[PDB]
């Protein structure tokens, strides 16, 4: 179990109390795991923020969420994990260019290919993880970053939606 501890996934901006209405998930951002093999398998579309539990996460208007703002290029993504898991590895998609914040997310609204992956080979990770990536330059305004977390033991993965106010001048 874990979340993105930054920038502040929307589950855990639930927690902060930040994003309202969020269901219990409010109280466990680090639980919202569901199966594995993204994008080939896992959450049907339009579950994906949830990962086929927690509904609430997948309600998706322009409004609806609080925005993080950051800076295309370079950033430092930090999770946090409750239980550290035996890792496959790490993966961070983000938006289309044209995609539609008022529409569910689909994986047809992604860049199925990652901006940055790692993989861990199986390793077991501390409880602090750290990954240096490039967001896309190409990109602005409103977009999800979608941050997952694939459990090499279990079939299954742990999906973190961002909902960000992106900057690329
Ligand atoms: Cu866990």
């Amino acid at each position: 179990h874990g979340y993105v501890e930054s920038p502040a996934s929307r589950s855990y901006l639930c927690k902060q109390g930040v994003n309202v209405n969020c269901g219990p998930i409010q109280y466990e951002p680090q639980s919202v795991e569901g199966i594995g093999g993204f994008p080939q398998l896992g959450p049907s579309d339009g579950q994906i923020a949830g990962a086929g539990h927690f509904p609430a996460l997948d309600v998706q208007t322009v409004d609806r969420w609080k925005k993080v703002t950051l800076n295309g290029g370079t950033n430092t993504f930090k999770w946090k994990l409750t239980a550290p898991h035996s890792t496959k590895e790490w993966k961070y998609y983000i938006t289309k260019k044209g995609w539609n914040p008022n529409k569910p997310l689909t994986r047809s609204d992604l860049d199925l290919v990652p901006f940055y992956v790692k993989n861990d080979g199986g390793a077991r990770p501390g409880t602090t993880v750290t990954h240096e990536a490039n967001v896309p330059t190409d990109r602005s305004g409103y977009h999800l970053i979608l941050a997952v977390w694939e459990i090499a033991d279990t079939g299954n993965a742990f999906y973190q939606v961002i909902d960000v106010n992106l900057l690329n001048n």
